[PDB]
């Protein structure tokens, strides 16, 4: 059961504030990321399920494209759905996973390293990307799909130029063919943590729609 | 880690349409139940965590009291929450569990046997009560507490007769002291399942508040 692709803005210039805001200089200084930038769930360690294949400096913000390739992830989500969730649809295991992910983990969160005094930011700044329900930064929705082309397609304001650099760099990433095997039991726990930690969140589908409208997805 | 009690209306007469409505006649006919009704998580099979100790036909609808006593539930739920989840609060283990359950599974859903054509509703009609996020029926919020009389107290329109009858029958249930073991793994799976199956639900907390008003529990306010 082959890989999944995920993409989206990691931040949108001029939209946040305080601790959250990302600057053009800093973003410019921080690309290309120096090392593999893993992708995990809700910032948990020991919970890597993929990696950023490329990040690009689009006009509106830094934009990324990721691979998530963890066979158990599909097992665990498919096991959880009840028998009538899909009504009379017949879905491939790939399609089901795409839908469940999309709706279970619809946002991303970039974490960065703390800089020491006077220390100019460089390519070591970005640490990883977490999938999560709501990211704190404006417009941090993700799209998941079966190809990198389909994953980026719904981002209407992503420049053509950035999209081209993005896909090209991603096709050359060393991580692109990789697999993350993970214990079913540890995944089930991570994902239950997601639900329990967001169980009290109010108006979640309204905030997701808002994040989509921010990112420029229909 | 002890038992906890759960209670609420399984339906309110005249408050649902079509498929969902339970009439007085159906309830009258279906009580008391032929055998003990298990409590499970969101209708999943192989995940019983308790049992319905008694059901009564209150004026407004059928009302139940149940026990939940699955020892691993507290550990699984507590393992799930982030470490600053409770901020500064000092809570017993039992208080943490009741809070987490109350908010994770705030409703109940009475599941019925599907009848064959020509088959009249009887004492075997009721199959189980599932704990869940929002039940399809109006007014099916539940209350969890450390004792049965406390579990039932917030339902300010439950008749005193029904309330006394409820507690009496529960006091003589054979399930009163049972325990329901599950492996951690099987329980984590079942709880994740509720999350997945309910992830698409819109306005759940507004619908919770509405279910509270419907059932006659003093509605939770947030004015302070
Ligand atoms: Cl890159
Ligand atoms: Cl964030
Ligand atoms: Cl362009
Ligand atoms: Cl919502
Ligand atoms: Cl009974
Ligand atoms: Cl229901
Ligand atoms: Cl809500
Ligand atoms: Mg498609």
């Amino acid at each position: 059961m082959g890989p999944v692709y995920v993409s989206g803005y990691l931040a949108l210039y001029d939209r946040d504030g305080g601790e959250l805001a990302l600057t053009r200089e800093i973003v410019a200084a921080a690309l290309p990321p120096a090392g593999p930038l893993p992708i995990n769930i809700d910032h948990r360690p020991r919970c890597d399920i993929g990696a950023v294949l490329a990040v690009v400096d689009d006009d509106r913000g830094p934009f990324f494209l990721g691979v998530v390739n963890c066979p158990q992830l599909g097992a665990v989500l498919a096991r959880a759905v009840g028998p009538d969730f899909f009504g009379d649809m017949r879905l491939s295991d790939e399609e089901r996973l795409l839908y469940l992910l999309s709706n279970y983990l619809p946002s991303a969160s970039l974490s960065s390293r703390r800089l020491a005094p006077g220390e100019a930011p460089d390519e070591t700044l970005f640490a990883h990307v977490a999938l999560c329900v709501i990211g704190r930064r404006v417009g941090t929705i993700v799209v998941y799909d079966a190809s990198p082309e389909a994953a980026v397609a719904p981002f209407r304001q992503l420049s053509a130029r950035a999209r081209s650099e993005l896909l090209a760099r991603a096709a050359e990433s060393p991580d692109r063919e990789r697999v993350w095997h993970m214990s079913e039991e540890a995944l089930t726990r991570a994902l239950l943590s997601t639900a329990v930690n967001n169980m009290l969140l109010r108006d979640r589908w309204e905030l997701v729609a808002a994040r989509r409208r921010e990112a420029g997805v229909r």
